[PDB]
């Protein structure tokens, strides 16, 4: 039993078939996000179908269950497809706002919705998370946004948009310089699939040797109490 319930067994298995279808200081989030935001605010049946997709992005915030996001993923797939459009749902996924963490589970669903017909926006997505990742492993900017990139990469994980390798790497980047920043972007991914990576048989081994890495370091490396125990309640929240 990977999930908990059987709404979640649902939520990150039971995707809609699209493929049945047609043919057809710092003013900032983070640098990469401001960046991202200005690359989408620099710009006659375009112009209407440009209409319909600002309309469309501006909307997103609002899905918030998954027939509304998978309703969603049907619009687009039927009336906006369009390499430019596929560049911009990419770039408003990403931006999503540090204060709706709650819209992470709907973006991955929509990403891994679309996946099966228009790969692309995965491929995009995913590439811009891990530089991004690979970004607040080297810096010492807000937790908080930290957390969103590494939520949002725990969401794909669970759909298998990130492969289970992929988010491992992730972790053992992590646990090599197992410092302030980096505890909380550990404890942070493994409340997000860490269960999901402990219980499935390819990934169970390798979750479990580093999970003992991360109790092991604790005591061995004298942190301070407050990671001390942020690590015991991310190591007994996935194998308890």
């Amino acid at each position: 039993g990977i999930w908990e319930d059987e709404d979640a067994r649902n939520f990150y298995e039971n995707l809609i078939d699209l493929k049945a279808f047609v043919p057809a200081t710092l003013e900032l989030g983070d640098e990469a996000e401001d960046l991202t935001k200005k690359l989408l605010d620099e710009q006659s049946t375009g112009s209407h179908l440009k209409l319909i997709v600002d309309a469309f992005l501006q909307q997103l915030p609002n899905c918030v269950n998954r027939d509304l996001i998978d309703k969603a993923a049907m619009d687009f797939c039927m009336n906006m497809n369009t390499k430019a459009n596929r560049k911009k749902l990419v770039r408003a996924l990403f931006i999503v706002p540090r204060q709706r963490l709650d819209l992470l589970p709907f973006y991955a669903r929509l990403v891994a919705t679309l996946h099966p017909c228009m790969s692309d926006v995965a491929e995009d997505l995913c590439s811009m998370l891990r530089g991004d990742f690979r970004f607040h492993v080297r810096k010492k900017i807000n937790i908080e946004t930290k957390n969103k990139t590494v939520r949002f990469i725990g969401e794909l994980t669970k759909f298998k948009m990130f492969t289970k390798n992929d988010t491992l790497h992730c972790l053992k980047m992590l646990l090599s310089d197992f410092s302030h920043h980096h505890i909380e972007m550990a404890c942070t991914l493994l409340e997000t699939c860490g269960r999901f990576l402990f219980r499935s048989p390819e990934s169970h081994l390798r979750t479990s040797v580093l999970l003992e890495q991360m109790m092991r370091k604790k005591q061995a490396m004298h942190l301070d109490a407050r990671y001390v125990t942020m690590v015991e309640n991310a190591y007994y929240y996935c194998n308890p």
